């Protein structure tokens, strides 16, 4: 009955990608802000049916929120939940991190992300600060579903061969085997975010024997320089994540029974 409700204004660009721009967008009538990601489809028609199908079955607190979809001729739409706090990655001081009990929050509502992604069989694939983005209230928002994919269904788990995700974030067996399971490369992906958070940079170009860096964290020299600015509690389970046999890494079930997780480190809302 509203005459000017499904009119959006396109006030400011958030940020220019590969796949094109995301735009701020404000309600006429209501003032309701809402992000809209623009890709050409002419200038990838694969990539981006998947991701729009994917976030059709995603409702979570912890995952960005997906409204809906318009396909104008050959340019697509997707209209998501609009995170004011903008991504996790510019929260992060460089080679120092952030507060030991942000970091922890901001872990906890990421393993709470992850848990509903895994357990509705799909795996995001490319978790890193730059796709983890706040709300208003800092809220952690897992985003960006262009490479996620289902690896449960039915309950039959398929093993996955392709080689995707961010080479810093990638663990270890995607680049040394033919096929892999996809919840252990999650897990390790939210251990090299957690290592950022609390050091301010990232362990290693690539997670292979040819890198130094790599090999000395195998060789637990935890004295050099992104493990020394840790601490022990953390450290030990970052030393149960970053862990080379998938099969021998840590799953989500026992990060919650992990020491650090349970600490109690961060106070609530300033007097709220
Ligand atoms: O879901 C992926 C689309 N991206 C977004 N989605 C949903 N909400 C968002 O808020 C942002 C954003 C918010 C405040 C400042 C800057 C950016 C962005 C944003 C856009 C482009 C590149 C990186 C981040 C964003």
């Amino acid at each position: 009955a509203v005459p000017f409700v499904e009119d959006w204004d396109l006030v400011q660009t958030l940020g220019e990608g590969a796949y094109g721009e995301v735009q701020l967008a404000v309600n006429r009538v209501t003032e309701e802000a809402v992000a809209v990601k623009i890709v050409d489809m002419k200038r990838c028609p694969e990539n981006i049916k998947k991701e729009i199908c994917i976030n059709k079955m995603l409702n979570h607190e912890n995952v960005v929120k997906f409204y809906g979809h318009r396909r104008e001729g050959n340019i697509q739409y997707l209209f998501l939940e609009y995170c004011s706090g903008g991504e996790l990655f510019d929260r992060i001081e460089p080679d120092i991190g952030m507060p030991e009990p942000d970091a922890q929050r901001f872990f906890h509502q990421l393993m709470a992300g992850v848990v509903y992604l895994h357990g509705i069989g799909i795996t995001h694939r490319d978790i890193k600060p730059e796709n983890l983005l706040l709300d208003e209230r800092d809220n952690l928002k897992i985003s960006d579903f262009g490479l996620a994919t289902v690896f449960r269904y039915n309950n039959r788990e398929r093993l996955l061969n392709k080689m995707c995700g961010t080479l810093p974030y990638v663990a270890p067996e995607l680049l040394k085997r033919r096929e892999f399971h996809a919840e252990p490369v999650d897990v390790w992906s939210c251990g090299i975010v957690l290592t950022a958070m609390l050091a301010g940079e990232l362990p290693w170009d690539q997670p292979s024997d040819s890198c130094q860096e790599y090999s000395d964290w195998k060789e637990k020299k935890t004295y050099l320089n992104p493990w020394k600015k840790i601490d022990s509690a953390p450290l030990a389970l970052l030393h149960k994540i970053l862990v080379e046999n998938p099969s021998a890494r840590i799953t989500i079930p026992d990060i919650k029974k992990d020491r650090w997780y349970n600490k109690p480190l961060k106070k609530g809302a300033k007097r709220p």
